[PDB]
């Protein structure tokens, strides 16, 4: 079929299944959520918490969905279906190496969805406790050990993709050894083989070697904020795609919708970035396909906490508080837009 509503395998979206509900969870988990501390306030600070009541949920948004579970399989198929209507081929999910039997049921019933609707599945591993390249390969094992025969499993020309979150906090010497064909616990070459996406933040002068010397197989920038990062600035764009096209790495940037994360860090105002009824997510957008990269992602699905989601949002008030919303634009216009922008990133390509 050469319709122009196909499912985009080189677009990735940023998925979180750490939504839960009373009913099936015990508790409105991430919904109810610690309020941050100001990094440079004071001593005596007691900032509380968000109760995840239906009146007052940790976003400045509210989701069409309520205060779902990322446990209820029918809140899965809701969502396939919204990346279905997005054409975002693959579901980029958050891993926090939790070892719990909910947090495995939860990675099945996702993985089984997804693939009622031929989406893919790869894995976006966070800075979980003590992680360093050992438990990392452990823990890449397991995963292409367990999920790898799912026919819901992320590959791109035969290999698996992880994206690293955080992965500077891992000195290059150690990537090294997991990275390097050369490497002491070497992947390369082994049937845990993948291909390995760093988070470039800062300037070339230090992500340039960094990259080099860690032996990513490319890189994302995730912040949906433009300029909180030199790698979030879509300006640096043009010549990040140049390095890694002149390095023989991929450059997957990362694109959102808008930021606000107030709600649950009420010191970081300087972070938002305002909506305008699409226009930020077109102009971002616009410049990841300007750049001419092979592959996008897009931040996110469904981090709430941060205003970064394109998962339909409505309007609502509650005595607590007066949500933000997608203002002159329908719920699904995110969705919609995304696939406007696929349509564009393929034509391109
Ligand atoms: O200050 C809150 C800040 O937290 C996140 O970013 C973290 C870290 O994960 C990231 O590597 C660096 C990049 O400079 O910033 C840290 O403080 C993230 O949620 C961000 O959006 C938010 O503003
Ligand atoms: O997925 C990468 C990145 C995206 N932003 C949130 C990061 O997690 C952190 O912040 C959230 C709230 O936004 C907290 O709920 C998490 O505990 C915290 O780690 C995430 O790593």
């Amino acid at each position: 079929n050469n319709l122009g509503t196909e499912l985009d395998y080189d677009t990735f979206c940023f998925y979180y299944d750490w939504y839960g509900s009373e009913a099936i969870d015990g508790q409105y988990r991430h919904w109810a959520h610690a309020i941050a501390p100001d990094p440079n306030g004071g001593s005596g600070q007691n900032p509380g918490t968000i109760p995840g009541t239906q009146e007052s949920i940790a976003s400045n948004f509210y989701p069409q969905l309520g205060r779902y579970s990322s446990s209820d399989p029918n809140i899965l198929t809701k969502h396939m279906d919204m990346f279905v209507m997005a054409r975002t081929g693959v579901l980029a999910l958050t891993w926090w190496n939790e070892q719990d039997e909910t947090e495995a049921k939860r990675i099945g019933l996702i993985l089984d969805a997804a693939d009622k609707k031929k989406i893919k599945v790869c894995f976006h591993l966070e800075p979980y406790p003590s992680r360093n390249v050992q438990n990392l390969r452990e823990n890449i094992v397991k995963l292409i050990t367990r999920y790898g025969n799912h026919p819901a499993f992320y590959r791109k020309d035969g290999k698996p993709l992880f994206f690293i979150y955080d992965s500077y906090l891992i000195e290059p010497s150690e990537w090294e050894k997991l990275l390097s064909p050369g490497g002491s616990i070497t992947i390369r070459n082994t049937a845990y083989d993948a291909l390995m996406i760093g988070l470039w933040t800062s300037s070339p002068t230090v992500q340039r070697p960094f990259i080099l010397n860690a032996h990513f197989d490319g890189f994302y920038t995730y912040f949906a904020a433009t300029g909180f990062t030199y790698g979030s600035t879509p300006t640096n764009w043009v010549s990040m795609q140049k390095w890694a096209k002149e390095n023989g790495k991929i450059f997957i940037p990362s694109v959102g919708p808008g930021y606000i994360d107030t709600r649950i860090r009420p010191w970081n105002g300087s972070v938002i970035r305002t909506r305008t009824d699409g226009q930020y997510y077109d102009a971002m957008y616009r410049k990841a396909i300007e750049a001419g990269v092979s592959a996008i992602s897009i931040t996110s699905f469904n981090e709430w906490h941060e205003g970064s989601q394109i998962e339909p949002a409505v309007p609502y008030t509650s005595s607590e508080f007066t949500y933000l919303d997608y203002e002159n634009r329908e719920p699904d216009y995110y969705l919609t837009r995304t696939a406007y922008w696929v349509g564009k990133f393929r034509e391109s390509k």
